């Protein structure tokens, strides 16, 4: 996964091994100080809200394996599975009284490696 957009908020499309430990993070980092921090898993679907107090996982497959961090923001998952793969979008509220939406197209990859198929015209 590389680069390939463009505009105010470019999408980002990060590409990792299953079952490895992977970890997301805003291309820009937090600001000064958010207010609202949360993790969507698909258009209309959450995975952990903090609520500036403490983290709340709303019956999230997710929960138990993967942590939140609210000094960075970042979502670590472990033994991650290929349905993982899917849109993150985080969104945070910006302290001035803002709301902010990041975008991660999580792409899950297969170990095993391939064979060796060649064509005779």
């Amino acid at each position: 996964g590389s680069s390939g957009s463009s505009g105010q908020g470019h999408l980002v499309h990060m590409t990792v091994v299953s079952g490895s430990n992977v970890t997301l993070n805003i291309s820009e980092s937090l600001p000064e100080n958010y207010k609202q921090l949360t993790w969507f898993y698909t258009f209309d679907q959450k995975i952990v809200e903090w609520d500036s107090r403490k983290s709340k996982y709303f019956e999230s497959k997710f929960k138990g394996r993967v942590r939140l961090d609210p000094q960075s923001g970042a979502l670590y998952i472990s033994k991650v599975q290929k349905e993982d793969n899917s849109t993150y979008i985080m969104r945070v509220l910006k302290k001035t009284g803002n709301e902010q939406e990041w975008k991660i197209k999580l792409q899950v990859l297969d170990p095993v490696p391939k064979p060796v198929i060649k064509i005779e015209k």
